[PDB]
């Protein structure tokens, strides 16, 4: 536990079913605690996890169990207490459900203390959206689609505004995820 800790940016996390979670900050150190547990003998006590991965998990299972469920992402800044991000506009459950949600989603991380749901205003993630482009005088046309927008991004890109573009979006999507706004690069000329 402090055992895990002397072991290796880390957060060392006890988990409700026995298991020591191992929180890291991104792809290379996650990977970098796995090559080092699997050499020893917490090769099977412990778990190393990250947002993104987690994110995935998450998604998979509500994919099956609130396949219409309209949100963003969930947050590990405090892995204690991931923050769910969820639309407000297009939430479409009573306050007892958004509280049973909190609970399955607190069974299924068995390091967090709570799971809290934060309702976020879609005039945010889209403004936001908006203003990184226009910041690139990226010329776009937003086009509504079902359940979603795409920032269509527009124009005789040359190299450099291409990988600019996507070096923004990738940026966006770390904080909103991809499941309301989406964009695309319509190339001309």
């Amino acid at each position: 536990e402090l055992d895990s800790l002397l072991g290796q940016r880390f957060q060392v996390l006890p988990g409700r079913d026995k298991m020591l979670y191992v929180a890291a900050q991104n792809e290379r150190d996650t990977l970098w605690a796995r090559q080092v547990l699997a050499r020893g003998d917490y090769d099977k006590n412990a778990r190393v996890i990250n947002e993104n991965e987690e994110n995935k998990r998450i998604s998979i299972w509500l994919d099956t169990y609130y396949p219409q469920l309209a949100y963003y992402r969930i947050h590990f800044d405090e892995p204690r207490k991931p923050v769910f991000w969820l639309s407000r506009q297009r939430n479409t459950m009573s306050k007892k459900e958004l509280e049973v949600l909190s609970q399955k989603l607190r069974a299924l991380m068995p390091y967090a203390d709570s799971v809290n749901i934060t309702l976020m205003d879609d005039v945010t993630a889209a403004g936001q959206a908006e203003a990184g482009l226009k910041q690139q005088a990226l010329p776009y046309s937003r086009r509504n689609h079902k359940g979603g927008v795409t920032f269509v991004i527009q124009g005789a890109l040359d190299d450099v505004e291409i990988l600019r573009a996507r070096q923004f979006v990738d940026s966006y999507y770390r904080t909103w995820g991809g499941r309301y706004v989406q964009f695309a690069i319509e190339l001309k000329d």
